[PDB]
Order: structure tokens, then sequence, then C-alpha cells
């Protein structure tokens, strides 16, 4: 499935000196969002700071949502995830995306203004309605 | 889509002194977890405490999982997320939720009875049936 | 939904030794992943360590993707969950899976050969095209 989302840029820079998200292949889950700052950060181990996007999407569809994810070098290599663990973005939210930015390792990093920070996933979600029962079918 | 689960009540109070999950909006990607306990549990840094929801859910399809995900201010602002990461729930799982806490961060946090400690978003899944091949076509 | 999914075995233990994932049940939504080592690996408290897998697939599909999760139990009991959090995998990656294990609780832990040690899911995902606004329509 292909999904056309509004986006809005909120800080001048992005797709311009920071690039736009893009999916690096044709076969790419994801795309990679980047720190819009005006400087540098420091990020001590143990710590977390929240990293403007300079962006905001409207996904509008009740049947789809975003999910955010470390990127695999960051995270195995530095140890610069989330923290928030995954970021998950409902279809109603037209804010500017943020990243929680937590350092789970043992060595200070700079985030960078510009650089690939988290990637970001649309998968579809299923809204459940629960429905009370005293007991289950059958099932394990 | 839209689907109704079968969930059993579990503790009394759910549904009533602890509100059962819903919906924020009629946008929103996930609903809210909360811990159903007797009295608070204070979880020390670094400490993973394993709390129950008081329900169980039947998702049945095995086309659809959930995944139980750490909510955003908990995780960002107070370092507690889930000691699982990512809590994934299979389509014939009849026992109770169980939410693994874990504290992240460097402050001391009480889980209070009834507090929202996760979320919970219900995606669609594929069965994979593995098909073993000395080489793959060309892909990138 | 189902899906084939063609897997090259890079090591020959795989499927005999170590056994190739499968779902434990009918209703199961992801597949475990074991460690394709020599000798059992001791990870320390705060430590991470990349784990091949002896395999790679080739998902070729764009409409699907791979996410790796950690184990509940290990995550949950033993603090050994994915120094990157959560493994996304591309449509078009063939490469061999490698698993970040990452111990985030306090008691040094002993990876053996053909532990399980990461489970997979496949989940739809979309591909998103960003169409740029100066305001978005009304919605929360
Ligand atoms: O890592 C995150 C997680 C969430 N959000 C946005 C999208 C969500 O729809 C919105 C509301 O989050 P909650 O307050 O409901 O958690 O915050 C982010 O920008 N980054
Ligand atoms: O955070 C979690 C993760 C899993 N489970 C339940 C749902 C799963 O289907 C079931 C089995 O998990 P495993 O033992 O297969 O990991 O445990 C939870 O209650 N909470
Ligand atoms: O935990 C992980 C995460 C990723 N990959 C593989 C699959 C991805 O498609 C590929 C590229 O990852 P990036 O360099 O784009 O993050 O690495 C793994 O083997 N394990």
């Amino acid at each position: 499935m292909m999904k056309k989302i509004d986006v809005k840029i909120l800080d001048p820079r992005v797709g311009k000196e920071f690039p736009l998200p893009t999916y690096a292949t044709s076969g790419s889950a994801g795309l990679d969002l980047r720190a819009c700052l005006n400087d540098a950060v420091e990020l001590a181990p143990g710590d977390t700071t929240l990293v403007p996007t300079g962006l905001a999407i409207h996904i509008a569809d009740p049947s789809l949502a975003a999910m955010m994810l470390p990127r695999s070098g960051l995270g195995h290599k530095h140890g610069i995830v989330l923290g928030n663990l995954v970021g998950l973005i409902d279809s109603d939210y037209q804010g500017q995306l943020m990243i929680s930015v937590w350092n789970r390792g043992q060595d200070s990093f700079t985030i960078q203004p510009g650089e690939r920070i988290a990637q970001m996933i649309f998968v579809p979600v299923v809204q459940a309605e629960f429905n009370l029962v005293e007991d289950f079918d059958a099932t394990r």
C-alpha cells in the first residue's frame, strides 16, 4: 500500500539544509528523521533530550499509524535510542514530530544538526472494540 | 479496519475504579493500559516489576496481534518503560495481560493503582512460511 | 494474511543443531530467532554484542516488513533485550539477520549457542509520499 500524507514544514531548514525524510530504496520500510537543531547537543550516558524534527504530519486516516524506532547503527554501536523506546504517532496528531533521544550506553554522544536520529514506519492499525465476556472460546 | 475483541475482566475494579482501556480520540492508534494494583509500587532506578492489568483479551484472529508500548510521557520524562521494550500479544493468548515496567532512568517512581502505564496497538500480522533457496532474486 | 518468504541458510547448523524459526502455535504472531554461535558469549550488564542468526531472508514485497523484538521472558526476567530496541528488516534486505543483544539489567548473562534470543514479526507497511501543505484540514 502507498499513501499520500500531508506534511507541514515548521522550520525552513527542513527540505534544504536538513533534508526531508526519504526512503533510501524502493523496498525500504522506514524513513529517517533528522535532528532539527541550531547547534550540536551533547548527550551524556543515561540522559535523554527532546529533539525537534521541524515538521508535522497529518496521517488523517484512522486505519494508519506511524511508529518511530531507533536507527540500527546508532542503537547498536552508539547506544543512542529513544527514551520512550518506540514513538507512536496517531492519525489525528498534527503537532511537530519530536524525538526523545536517550543515551542507553556508556559513551557521551554529540547529536549534530541534520543527523539521522530515528526512523519512522507507517503501519496499518486496527481500532478494537471490546466485547465483555465471561468465558472465551476454546484455543493453546 | 475495526475489530471486536473478546475481553474478560479478571479484577472487578476494571471498568469501575480502574477504567477500561479506551481510545482517547477517533484517530488514536492505541489504548492505554492501567495498573491493577492494591497499593502503589515504588520502582527504583534500574528495577523492573510485573504489573497486572486485571484483564485478558482474546484477539482470536491469527491475522492480528497487539503490541504493548511505553507511554510517551512516562518514557521520555520519567524513564518508565517496558522491561521487554515491546510486548507482543499473540492472537491465541488468553491469559491476563501483564506489563513489565522498567525504570530506565535515574529517579525512583511510584506506580499508582489505576495509573496509565502502557499503551496497546492492534496491528495486522503476516505468518511467514519459509521457502529455502540457494540464491535470492536480484535486488540494493 | 500468509506469505511465503525466501530464506537462505548461511550456516549449515541452521535447520539442524539450531532449529529454523517456527511459529509455536497457529495463532502465534512471531517466530523466535536463535543465536548462531560456536561458543557461549557472556554478556555483562550494560554491554551489547552482535549475534548472528545464520540466515538471511528476502521479504521482497515492499508492502511488508519484519520487526525484531525482545523475547518477553529474557527481557523481563533477565534484562536481555535488543540494543537497537526494535530491529526493522526492509523488504529488500538480503543480508544475514543480525541481532543486537543488549544487557539492560544488573546480572551477567550467558548467551548460549541455539538460544532463542529475539522474536520476529511480519507486518504490513505503507510507503508514505509526503504532500507539502501550508495548513492541515481540521482535526483533536
Ligand atoms: O516519540 C513520540 C511519540 C509521540 N509523539 C506525538 C505523536 C502522538 O500522537 C502525540 C501524542 O502522544 P501522547 O501524549 O498521546 O503519548 O505525540 C511524538 O511526536 N514523538
Ligand atoms: O509484555 C507482555 C508480553 C507478552 N504477554 C503475553 C502475551 C503473549 O502472547 C504471551 C506469551 O508470551 P511468550 O511467553 O511467548 O513470550 O504473554 C504479556 O502479557 N505482556
Ligand atoms: O536489528 C537489526 C536491524 C536491521 N538489520 C538489517 C535489516 C535492515 O534492512 C538492514 C539495514 O539496516 P539499516 O543500516 O538501514 O539500519 O539491516 C538486522 O539484521 N538486524
